[PDB]
């Protein structure tokens, strides 16, 4: 039952839908990657969104790229939200995500605001077992017990390499838990009704982004653009996402 979706059939991405975190300030991750608003870091195409990441001199950084997001103008509470997508090759540098933040976000600061990562691909894991292409994760980021950063993560060493293809990567988010799923497989869940888990009982906006390195402290291990070793452009391919809805969603599009 799809309620809501973004099919990226244009010519232009949506405006009235979405918009653009600009900036090359390292997200508080120690990125490299300048996000930007121009056509060259993501456009329409063939029925899809491309986001690319590219090697290039830009507002003080040495790449670009975009991170977009539909907050103000679509949040839901409750569903299964899915995404057709194609990854990039990450071969050392690249940190693609899809993921949610609560929709008080950013006047309830992070993390009390919640966050849920339904893919995350490029960890430093990853490239120390050669599984680049294979492991991935989900996560949950909130304000635990006594209201302090609390992280729970789950990997996943996919079967296939997961750049050659189209994959389907979704949430499955009920009142009582938040589930993850690839190609309709679970690979990660968590019950979400203890007491300090209140943030995600609100409504979430997604995010879509193509992150190039990060604090070695932090996702990817490589924080200078000299050891960025991934094949650049590369280009994260959405097909669409789609909110399949539940009898409890709540949808806001004010
Ligand atoms: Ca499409
Ligand atoms: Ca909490």
């Amino acid at each position: 039952n799809v309620i809501w979706s973004q099919e990226f059939d244009g010519e232009s991405l949506d405006r009235n839908v979405w918009s653009y975190d600009v900036g090359g300030h390292g997200f508080g991750n120690g990125q490299l990657e300048f996000n930007t608003d121009r056509p060259e870091n993501a456009y329409l195409r063939d029925g899809n969104l491309v986001i690319e990441a590219r090697r290039e001199a830009y507002g003080g950084n040495a790449f670009t790229s975009a991170r977009i997001h539909t907050r103000g103008r679509f949040a839901f509470q409750y569903g299964d939200l899915e995404a057709r997508i194609k990854v990039p090759d990450t071969s050392d540098g690249i940190w693609p995500a899809f993921w949610m933040l609560g929709n008080n976000f950013p006047g309830t600061v992070w993390p009390k605001c919640g966050e849920a990562d339904i893919l995350e691909i490029g960890g430093k894991d990853g490239i120390a077992k050669g599984l680049q292409n294979r492991q991935i994760n989900c996560a949950l980021h909130f304000a635990g017990v006594g209201e302090q950063k609390t992280s729970l993560v789950e990997w996943f060493d996919a079967p296939v390499d997961l750049h050659l293809d189209y994959h389907l990567y979704k949430i499955s988010w009920t009142p009582t838990h938040m589930k993850f799923f690839l190609d309709g497989k679970e690979f990660g869940s968590w019950d979400i009704t203890a007491s300090e888990m209140k943030e995600y009982h609100q409504p979430f906006y997604p995010i879509l982004n193509v992150a190039v390195g990060s604090w070695t402290h932090s996702y990817t291990g490589l924080d200078t653009p000299e050891k960025i070793t991934a094949t650049l452009p590369a280009r994260m391919y959405v097909d669409w996402i789609r909110l399949y809805g539940h009898p409890e969603t709540k949808l806001v599009q004010n």
